[PDB]
């Protein structure tokens, strides 16, 4: 579809079977979701953006769609105010900036 | 254009008459600039990020050229890691995201 971007540009997005709200971010490089249990090992790090760091668990090979997308990527969870979907994931459901 | 996102959707601007390279940021509802001068009065402005909450400059009626695409808005000049070209200004050049 093409989404305007007078409002934030909020979708419906599936993981681990929940149903949450998220933000399509083509500024982060990395999709970051609200604190949740996820399956598998991961790994911890340190994201930066505005207002400074959070520190973060990394999954590795996670399954999300996203508008009926499905898209397989990594993942970060953490404090993060708001669902962001990233970059890694954007790309794989072939979503592009145009103007 | 159309841009994907394989890499960070970076591209030229112009304020100050001066060349800068920026962020198209869906995910930001505003337009916030590294540390620069600018002419008039400026206001001040809490905005948050995913790391916090930054305090700002605001500055009204800026004239920014994008890519070519000549807009006149609200810039904030703050503590930012990147230039970062918000919604506010996206929306005065008809960007919107596809897939
Ligand atoms: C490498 N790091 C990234 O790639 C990071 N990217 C960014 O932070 C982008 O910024 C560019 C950017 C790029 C690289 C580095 C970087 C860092 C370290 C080293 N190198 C580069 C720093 C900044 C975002 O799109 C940003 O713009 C946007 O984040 C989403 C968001 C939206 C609403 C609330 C939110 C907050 C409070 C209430 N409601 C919603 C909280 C967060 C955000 O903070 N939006 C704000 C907003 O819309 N607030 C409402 C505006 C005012 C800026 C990601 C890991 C998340």
């Amino acid at each position: 579809p093409q989404i305007t971007l007078w409002q934030r540009p909020l979708v419906t997005i599936k993981i681990g079977g929940q149903l949450k709200e998220a933000l399509l971010d083509t500024g982060a490089d990395d999709t970051v979701l609200e604190e949740m249990s996820l399956p598998g090992r991961w790994k911890p790090k340190m994201i930066g953006g505005i207002g400074g760091f959070i520190k973060v668990r990394q999954y590795d090979q996670i399954l999300i769609e996203i508008c009926g997308h499905k898209a397989i990527g990594t993942v970060l969870v953490g404090p993060t105010p708001v669902n962001i979907i990233g970059r890694n994931l954007l790309t794989q459901i072939g979503c592009t900036l145009n103007f």
